[PDB]
C-alpha cells in the first residue's frame, strides 16, 4: 500500500483485465510524480527514476488513474486497466515532497492471455460474459478457420443451426474480427434481461465445425 521509505520502491501487478492496483504517497512524500492529472491528461513515468515520461493513454490504451485523499495520509491512487495490453508493460511513479529523498512505485501490467482456440471437429469451446461492458474472444484456428455466420450481425441459436440477428437476443452486443489472425470478439454493454446462449461455428472448408457457445448472463 504505502510508499513510506525514502530510497525504496513498492510494486504491484495487474494480471487480469479489469483489475486494479491502489497505492499511497504518504503525507511525508505526498506528491506523486508525474504530477497528477485525471482522465486523458494522466501521465506516467516510463523509467523508474522518472527522468522519462509519457501520457498514460499512449502506454496503456484502456487504463485510468484515480486520486483520493489518503488514510496516515497524503494521497491514494487507483489504477484500473480495462483491457490488458498486447505486450507486458511497466509503468512508474515517484512519491516525493511537495514542490520537489523519494519513493518509487513500479506497476507491471501483464500481456493479455491469448485467446482460446477452436481447432477440432465437434469440440465445444464454452465462453462466458458475466458483466456489463465486457467482451470474450476466441480464434477459429487450425483448419477450422471460417467464422459462421460470416455476417457479423448474425449469430446462431446449443444445437447451433438457426441464424438470427445478434441484437435480437442481446441488444447492443456486437461481434468484431481480426481476420489475419482468426480472432473473433464478442462485446456487450448492458446485459440482456434473461440469460442467453450465443453460438458461433468455426468451420473448415468442408463445413465441419468446432462449436463456440457463449453464455451471456442476465442483468
Amino acid at each position: 500500500t504505502s510508499c513510506e521509505t525514502e530510497g525504496s520502491s513498492i510494486s504491484f501487478t495487474v494480471e487480469k483485465a479489469g483489475h486494479v492496483v491502489r497505492f499511497n504517497c504518504p503525507s511525508t512524500l505526498e506528491e506523486i510524480k508525474p504530477a497528477y492529472e485525471a482522465g486523458d491528461s494522466t501521465k506516467v513515468c516510463t523509467t523508474a527514476d522518472c527522468s522519462n515520461e509519457a501520457a498514460l493513454k499512449d502506454v496503456l490504451k484502456s487504463a485510468s488513474l484515480a486520486q483520493a485523499e489518503g488514510s496516515s495520509g497524503g494521497n491514494d491512487f487507483t489504477l484500473t486497466v480495462d483491457a490488458l495490453p498486447e505486450a507486458e508493460t511497466s509503468v512508474f511513479f515517484l512519491c516525493q515532497r511537495t514542490g520537489a529523498d523519494k519513493c518509487g512505485v513500479h506497476i507491471l501490467v501483464k500481456a493479455a492471455p491469448q485467446a482460446p482456440v477452436c481447432s477440432a471437429q465437434d469440440h465445444t469451446l464454452e465462453l462466458q460474459i458475466t458483466a456489463a461492458n465486457s467482451d470474450t474472444s476466441f480464434v477459429c484456428g487450425g483448419t477450422f478457420n471460417v467464422i459462421k455466420p460470416a455476417n457479423a450481425a448474425k449469430v446462431l441459436q446449443d444445437s447451433c443451426e438457426t441464424e438470427v440477428d445478434l441484437v435480437s437476443l442481446v441488444p447492443h452486443a456486437s461481434r468484431s474480427a481480426l481476420e489475419q489472425s482468426g480472432l473473433i470478439k464478442l462485446s456487450v454493454t448492458d446485459l440482456p434481461q434473461q440469460q442467453q446462449k450465443l453460438c458461433y461455428r468455426c468451420e473448415d472448408s468442408s463445413q465441419k465445425a468446432c462449436k463456440v457457445l457463449v453464455t451471456v448472463s442476465a442483468s
